[PDB]
């Protein structure tokens, strides 16, 4: 039952919180200055650090949930003595062995803002030093908040897009729906209703079945009907284009962080 | 209270709520466009068939119609009809139903969708002037048997049509846009799609329970400087919120035009 | 006999494709062209007999199919008396419309050949008014089997139909023009380049029609992650190749429904 | 004897597909997976010997087929010590690259497949580098032959051949897939639509590689004036069809070249 600090804590820093306070682990933060720790301290009801350091000289993990632009100002000034956990895009392990040390086992994490509900689906990798004793107790601590996926480091900005940013774009599409319900006379939240409940049954029948999403619009797609007219629309329009533009996009920001 | 329910016509939605059907303590006897048709859909779906669309009709308490909408007036017409009809059939309106099948008959609607084979439709229900607030309940515990119901008014049929009877294959081509992205950018095709599979549904799960909307979320996920709202811009450029209303009115136009 | 007399009245490109097919069948033919002198030339260029009109081959034939484009129905048929059931092979011109030109007392049925039938290898509809017997119906889908196969397609699908198998090999070879045209650009001889992707259209196709697999089933097969395949089909899916089929494929039925 | 003992390293789809054909010839095969137990499994599937290691399946064999992806070539190579001809079907990777991973005391060849090896017939290219006999280059070219066609095809060309033979029958299939979908929306079921599409597409490339007619010459055949199929290719032309095929030709080849 190790203690864990977790410096820098933000949405995604804070939904991993409430899965890693139902492992036996013992908790502690540190946030961007000691107001802001005690604020946030109060609302997960943890105890806080009176500075990152303090939290280091603690504590047998850390976990950084820290924007990536912040990595090479907020660690260089800090000595590291235990294994560190990044959940930052685009920042690679050799990278962060640069701003905390050549000596130290440190893996990256790729979790989404599931977690809320434990619900992530978390990419896991670690450097050369991370014995299979420590990635699998890490491993314990994303199964907390939702699945973990076994990436090697070449895939994780693939996996950042894939898991980390899809929700948003997931979102987007879900709204792009409910507007179109609005537009066409029926109330928002109703259409919302609508959209969220089959989005949910969708995905949960693709998950359970043998069957691709191309088999499935086969089936759903009636000759002469209402679905295929919808979708050679969605053709028309490149909406398979457009998500992987923005997919791509999102993988060349994740490169140049 | 154990009614006998005949469904006429069994395409691949008719099947799917079968499955919810069997689960009611209702009997069901079945109808295809021929004899042979009918023992081979009797045979894959254990359930006894009619000799006729008649002889079904007459031994039957409700019926359900399970034939596309192109095929209602040749079917039905020559048919004599002496109970409630549930129609499933995009476009086609309860009065030009009941210019079909008489004007002494009460007449359902619904707009189910494929989930009903997880028991997981989202399945709008309505009535003409001749269903009574329980025969209409009767019916909303049968649609409630392969997913949830939602009381709509006929007027918003359509527009129901696209939001929740066809927009399955439009999640479903998103998905696969997601996951052929990741194929593209080195990622196998099944890995792919269950890490998105997979976080679709706990995105969606996490809407449903939470009291943020769909853009308060986009506002937590992106992180200033960031990779998503990199992505996000890039689907405002591409216009995936246009592509996506464009394509519900055109399955609306489509719906309309039956 | 089982011998019957067939004749052809106007034969174009269509009509001289099947005759191919129809002579590998026990029947007589004879033919009518647009006149007297096109007549003579196009029964030597067949080796067929000619008729001195097309009154004068409906009066001696037990079954007449019409060669003509579908805009000259009209001007050609009405003057006509018909005697015998006619087969129209003309797009867009339905079995009521012929009716009204030929007579209420027929047997009509149309045909949607494609050019294939040359190599005997068409892919045609076929369909018959109420007039039409069991008997005959199976002796025209007879006839259509001696240049390819023969699709049992209702009337209100021949629209359609004609644009998926009567148009669709001009579209078809377009895109392996286009495939060979991209050959060229990279530096392979149009020869080289048109005999390489020809053949991998022939054998796709061939594992497609024999595999339980969909089309979309094979392209995951062969889009390795990361690799050549899937950066083409994702250009092919930005500029909207899918939607530019479909959408010609109205414009050909469109055409077909204002014929 | 005639036969020679064949050793394949990783076997994916290609590999996969190519096995069939090297069990109708005289040689003896054995596999090597990604892991000894991904090995068992597939030896399993295949009906076939597998070794304990890479290594273990140099030590016997007289000819290596590299079936791993071309991003593993450098990572998977670089340990192993080759001792006899061996052939990659990698996409990108040239032959004086392979060398620099594998030896240059070695004779290479390399071949670019397609998934239609699965009925045999494969459109498959074949070069080998300075150090492969005239023997040995027929010996591989009767291993070829054994899962489909053989092309002499200079290295130099190979990535334009990969886009053209190996990239494309996925093209080929979303281009069927689109017709087809075209079908459904039009009111044909899409086994229905997909039968017939397949059939016309199997039938046109025939009429083609049999004919002295180009592709265009037989458009002009199938483009009756005023007709259907003119309306649709003016479609076709209007919405870039050509353009779009060639431009997808040249992202396979862009992407061939970065590998
Ligand atoms: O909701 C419906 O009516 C359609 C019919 C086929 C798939 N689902
Ligand atoms: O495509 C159609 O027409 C049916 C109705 C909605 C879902 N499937
Ligand atoms: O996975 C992450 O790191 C991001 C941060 C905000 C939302 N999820
Ligand atoms: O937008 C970003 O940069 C973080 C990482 C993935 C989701 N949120
Ligand atoms: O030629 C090749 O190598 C590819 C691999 C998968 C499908 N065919
Ligand atoms: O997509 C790829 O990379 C392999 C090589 C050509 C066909 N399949
Ligand atoms: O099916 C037809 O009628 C057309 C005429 C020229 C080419 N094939
Ligand atoms: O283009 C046309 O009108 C004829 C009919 C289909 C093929 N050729
Ligand atoms: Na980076
Ligand atoms: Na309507
Ligand atoms: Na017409
Ligand atoms: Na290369």
């Amino acid at each position: 039952a190790m203690k864990i600090g977790i410096i820098g804590v933000g949405k995604m820093a804070s939904a991993i919180i409430k899965g890693l306070k139902q492992t036996p682990h013992e908790l502690i933060i540190s946030g961007s200055s000691l107001e802001r720790s005690k604020e946030i301290a109060e609302q997960l009801a943890l105890p806080y650090a009176m500075s990152h350091q303090d939290l280091i000289d603690q504590v047998d993990l850390v976990i950084l949930g820290i924007k990536p632009q912040l990595f090479e100002t907020v660690l260089k000034p800090l000595h590291f003595k235990q294994p560190i956990i990044s959940m930052a895009a685009g920042i690679s392990l050799q990278r962060l062995a640069t701003f905390v040390g050549q000596d130290l086992p440190l893996l990256r994490i790729m979790p989404n803002m599931n977690a809320q509900i434990l619900q992530s689906s978390t990419a896991l990798t670690g450097n050369a030093l991370v014995s299979q004793e420590l990635q699998a107790r890490v491993r314990d601590l994303t199964d907390s908040f939702g699945s973990t996926f076994d990436i090697s480091e070449k895939d994780f900005d693939t996996f950042t897009a894939l898991a980390g940013s899809s929700p948003a774009y997931i979102y987007l599409f879900i709204e792009a729906l409910a507007k179109a319900g609005v537009k066409n006379g029926i109330p928002k939240a109703k259409a919302l209703e609508i959209v969220t409940q089959t989005v949910l049954a969708s995905a949960s029948n693709l998950k359970t079945s043998s069957q691709s999403p191309h088999d499935f619009i086969d089936a759903i797609c009636s000759p002469g009907g209402t679905t295929i007219a919808g979708l050679m629309e969605l053709e028309r329009l490149g909406l398979t284009a457009t998500v992987s533009s923005a997919i791509d996009k999102t993988i060349d920001k994740a490169k140049s962080l």
